[PDB]
């Protein structure tokens, strides 16, 4: 039935959904109670997305487990498009590369492409919404079920992206390479998250399928 | 830049590298003790044709030594490993390594790491069976990975950085132009032309791992130096 939403009520549902900018709370201690509680919020934007509950709680909590770092970085980078140099974790924490300094780095260049190419909020919202799909999707009858509906979803944001360029007044030709070019952001949000995925991992603090599930908080019947 | 898609898959199509093959070594039989040697082995010989098949991507030449190398030391996993992929693609639950290198997912329970990114590479192929990925595809494909994965990793810089990014939407032109050409709708178009692109983070993701698993065995990855060698060719 979310498979029925128009490009203009994805929009809105997308937009709707956004959470909170959070303020923060050792810049490591404070980077961390920063993300473990927007990581709540982002599990509460999460079920808004059009088609991502219609999943089973299971393959909720995947999708969850491999995209939450990659959703926590394209945040970040969103709200420093307008500080150049600048990673505004939150409006009292705007760091410079001077206080890791390779991740760091990376952001700041993923903010600088944004920044080229005037990246909208409409467009942004969309981005996100692929990232939950498309990062776990790779990992039954019913496995297989619902990744065609993982797709049908995507293909659906799709639409939905170009849309919005075609509202925009692009051309055809403009749509798609723009398609593409923030598509291709989205390889490099993944190798970003790669990196501090490795490291949580190194510590021997990543958030487990049970804390997940809980702030799912699913249905009692 | 001035060339049409035609001849930009043209290009692309008569630059691909050769299918190599394992030894074919008798003092060297196959087993599960051999087995990273061979492969290895094996990588060694293909990034050498990677090398001459990158100075033939349209626009990659056109770089700085320092940024052809940099562009190819981020990227010559994903590549590997994608032309693994397309090779696998027609027998599922097999990695193709090379025609007399074909490995199931139990002979990958050897080395500790190895399953897992073994079922990562097999996702990817049985992805590119349902979406019944084409040779077109898989070259425009294949030569994005190449400009795109150390283009977020100065005057000149910027120059160059611009120039990648337009070398980017020809071949982005050229996938949509490959998928008009043969009847597709707008929709089927831009529908396509995402999926394909999100499965280069999937690759990404594998190359990553793949990396990590590498460094693991404590030998193996080329290095800055050794690679701009190797595309530093004289005339
Ligand atoms: C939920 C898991 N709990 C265990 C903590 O895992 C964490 C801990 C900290 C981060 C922060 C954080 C916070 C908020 C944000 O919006 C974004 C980020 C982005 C991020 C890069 C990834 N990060 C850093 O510090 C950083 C920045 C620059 C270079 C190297 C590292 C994310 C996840
Ligand atoms: C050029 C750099 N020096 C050489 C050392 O790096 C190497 C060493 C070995 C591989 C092989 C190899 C060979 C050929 C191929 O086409 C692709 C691959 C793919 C690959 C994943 C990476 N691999 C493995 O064994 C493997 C497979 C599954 C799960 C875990 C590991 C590649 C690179």
């Amino acid at each position: 039935l979310a498979l029925s939403l128009t490009a203009d009520q994805m929009v809105s549902a997308l937009l709707d959904a956004e959470p909170p900018i959070l303020y923060s709370e050792s810049m490591m201690g404070l980077l961390t109670n920063l993300a473990d509680r927007e990581l709540v919020h982002m599990i509460n934007w999460a079920k808004r997305v059009p088609g991502f509950v219609d999943l089973t709680l299971h393959d909720q909590v995947h999708l969850l487990e491999s995209a939450w770092l990659e959703i926590l970085m394209i945040g970040l980078v969103w709200r420093s498009m307008e500080h150049p140099g600048k990673l505004l974790f939150a409006p009292n924490l705007l760091l410079d590369r001077n206080q890791m300094v390779e991740i760091f780095d990376m952001l700041l260049a993923t903010s600088s492409r944004f920044r080229m190419m005037n990246l909208q909020g409409e467009e942004f919202v969309c981005l996100k919404s692929i990232i939950l799909l498309n990062s776990g999707v790779y990992t039954t009858l019913k496995s297989l079920e619902e990744k065609d509906h993982i797709h049908r979803v995507l293909d659906k944001i799709t639409d939905t992206l170009i849309h919005l360029m075609a509202k925009a007044g692009l051309t055809l030709q403009q749509q798609h390479q723009r398609l593409a070019q923030l598509l291709l952001i989205l390889s490099h949000i993944r190798h970003m998250s790669n990196k501090g995925m490795e490291h949580l991992y190194s510590m021997k603090v990543v958030p487990s399928y049970d804390l997940l599930l809980e702030m799912l908080d699913a249905h009692r019947l």
